[PDB]
């Protein structure tokens, strides 16, 4: 199985502190504070706010060409830029302007780079143009900021931001 546009997916990462390993899912609420957060699994507590739709998958060339021109169920491929729609709120996973690391949250407007993320293999091989398989670990790079979608630990909890270091994500259907 390959990842396809209009696939409905969960984004998961592995979090290990003090030898305690867990799986976390990217989540966000409909309303209020727009920031993404993370939920421990075991299946998250509230699954319907962890749901995203792979809405578009375009080459960076095409995306940037499309944006430049305004200035006056396809298989996902490594190196393409994707748009992730939050099912519940209808808004988009986006790299925010505000804080080394930026916030990751939800916004309506996709006409810009902030809502686009390029997909890259975990391995040292670049695998550019090759199909993304279910089971592959992904690195996700913000098109606007060039930062990675990143797992961070605070004082007591795990957070997601856009940072200078990489995190591996499992993007799995259902």
């Amino acid at each position: 199985q390959f990842l396809r546009t209009d696939d409905e997916v969960v984004l998961q990462c592995t979090a290990t502190i003090h030898k305690e390993q867990q799986k976390l899912c990217l989540a966000a609420e409909g309303f209020g504070n727009r920031l993404c957060f993370l939920e421990s699994t075991s299946v998250p507590p509230d699954l319907s706010i962890c749901t995203f739709v792979l809405e578009q998958s375009l080459s960076v060339r095409v995306l940037q060409e499309m944006l430049a021109n305004t200035v006056e169920h396809r298989t996902l491929l490594y190196g393409h830029a994707i748009l992730l729609r939050h099912s519940y709120s209808g808004m988009y996973l986006c790299c925010l302007s505000t804080s080394l690391a930026f916030d990751v949250g939800l916004q309506e407007d996709t006409t810009g780079e902030a809502c686009w993320w390029t997909i890259h293999p975990a391995s040292k091989q670049r695998s550019e143009g090759e199909k993304v398989r279910v089971g592959d670990d992904l690195i996700l790079v913000s098109v606007s900021s060039e930062r990675y979608l990143h797992l961070s630990y605070g004082n007591s909890s795990w957070h997601v931001d856009a940072a200078f270091q990489q995190t591996l994500w499992s993007v799995a259907p259902i």
